[PDB]
């Protein structure tokens, strides 16, 4: 097997600026060259290293022939430097914007956020993770060797043409159930290696697909110690069997490796539609963990945090979000799915304008109302009549979890979130917003189900 490619830990220059250059090149998957996209290389991206309190320039150069954005995904930024669809940076232009983190140690990530265009560019190869440091987890003697017993583990699928090209399409089908393949994606690469010190092992592990949600597990069984969601500590490791992930959710965790035993992270199959077709009808390997024995200190820790109590909800104001798709979309894409792919779609259950919050489909130039600054709000999001999945994320905050699609959140998910699971049912989310957000750039709140986002499923508002 490969060994996983490890995303180099990018760090400010001596002129306190990290450069990102936006570019086509060239990888291979099974022996098959395809165009793909990267930051700073042919696909995927560097971990950007960001420490809190500490402000730094970031020059983002697009060489690609057509405009994109970039978005910093679970970061408290304003909203002229969110990255946005209003965000744009031209075609062989450049884009500098100042990152002044003030938010908790993290891991986070960015890509595309270009109007309509989102789920392409990201199926192109454009992700990149973010790490936040701060004084507090530093103290906390984690498995912290980047590479080694710290790693990123960024999971996509893709789907390939015969000629090995990727394959991507916005057509009626997968604006109602998303784009999804086939080939998963490890870092990049098919089923890698990773070599890990016998002691801890911290994956950091983001869920980078379009459509697809996944559900970590160990092939011996082994538990998965949950250290961080979205937003960054909880409390408390909180033990796990398995662990779902939403799309452009993360989750820190920690696993025992021991020695002459090595296993696999595996993804197990989901309730979602369409996700369950073979090869994802079984659990599918992610990465073999390769016992080894170098220098390892990590450790895991009974205390990791301290998180605020929730605030009182008698007086905050509520936003109602009512998430929906036209009759139309839903219909016709469930029979396309149902007759390309037949019963195994649905195994555990102009369309470019469809897709809607409160009944509008994303208008770039008419956010839906101004949200307050510095004040708890609850933003109640529904997806009650349709039997989609949508993993709704808000730009501009770490919130926390009041109800997850009508139960109290799973204790590893009841930290800081930005993405909320709504399917079928109701969510209620705590949310404030620290930062500034004009209507010239205003934050997003949208289905991260990219396709959804791309044919309507998206709001903008100010703060
Ligand atoms: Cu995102
Ligand atoms: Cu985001
Ligand atoms: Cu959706
Ligand atoms: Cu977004």
């Amino acid at each position: 097997r490969p060994t996983l490619p490890i995303p180099d830990l990018l760090t400010t220059d001596a002129r306190n600026r990290i450069q990102l250059t936006i570019g086509a090149g060239q990888s291979t998957f099974g022996g098959k060259t395809a165009t793909t996209w990267g930051y700073n290389g042919n696909l995927l991206g560097p971990a950007v290293k960001l420490q809190r309190g500490k402000a730094v320039t970031v020059d983002i150069y697009n060489q690609l022939t057509e405009e994109t954005t970039l978005h910093w995904h679970g970061l408290e930024v304003p909203g002229e430097v969110d990255g946005g669809p209003q965000g744009i940076i031209p075609p062989g232009g450049k884009r500098s914007v100042t990152l002044n983190v003030d938010q908790p140690a993290a891991t986070c990530w960015f890509h595309p956020h270009q109007h309509g265009k989102t789920g392409r560019q990201v199926a192109m190869g454009l992700a990149g993770l973010v790490v936040i440091e701060d004084d507090e987890i530093l103290k906390l003697m984690l498995p912290k060797q980047w590479g080694i017993d710290d790693v990123p583990v960024i999971v996509q699928d893709k789907k390939f043409s015969a000629d090995g090209q990727i394959d991507y399409q916005l057509d009626v089908m997968t604006a109602a159930v998303g784009w999804f393949g086939d080939t998963l994606l490890t870092n990049g690469a098919i089923y890698p290696q990773h070599a890990a010190p016998r002691g801890w092992l911290r994956l950091r592990l983001l869920n980078g697909c379009n459509a697809r949600s996944l559900n970590f597990a160990t092939s011996d069984n082994r538990p998965l110690y949950v250290i961080a969601s979205d937003g960054g500590l909880l409390p408390e490791p909180v033990k796990v069997s398995e662990l779902p992930v939403l799309m452009g959710e993360r989750f820190e965790v920690l696993v025992e490796v021991n020695d002459n035993k090595p296993f696999d992270l595996v993804t197990l199959p989901v309730s979602q539609m369409g996700m369950a077709i073979a090869p994802f009808d079984k659990p599918h390997p992610v990465m073999r963990i390769q016992p080894i024995a170098i220098s390892a200190s990590g450790a895991l820790p009974d205390t990791l945090s301290s998180l605020p109590a929730l605030p009182s909800l008698e007086g905050l104001t509520v936003r109602k979000l009512q998430l929906s798709m036209d009759p139309m979309l839903d219909m016709m894409g469930m029979q396309m799915l149902m007759e390309k792919y037949g019963d195994q779609a649905m195994a555990g259950m102009d369309f470019h304008h469809a897709n809607k919050i409160n009944g509008q489909a994303f208008d770039m130039n008419k956010p839906m109302f101004a949200a307050a600054k510095g004040q708890y709000e609850r933003w109640v999001i529904s997806g009650v009549g349709d039997m989609m999945l949508h993993p709704f994320h808000i730009h501009g905050t770490q919130f926390r979890i009041l109800s997850e699609n009508g139960k109290p959140p799973a204790a590893h998910r009841a930290g800081w979130k930005d993405t909320v699971k709504v399917e079928g049912n109701v969510s209620e989310v705590l949310v404030k917003f620290n930062h500034d957000a004009p209507k010239e750039h205003a934050y997003m709140a949208h289905c991260h189900l990219l396709e959804h986002e791309d044919t309507g499923m998206m709001l903008g508002f100010t703060v």
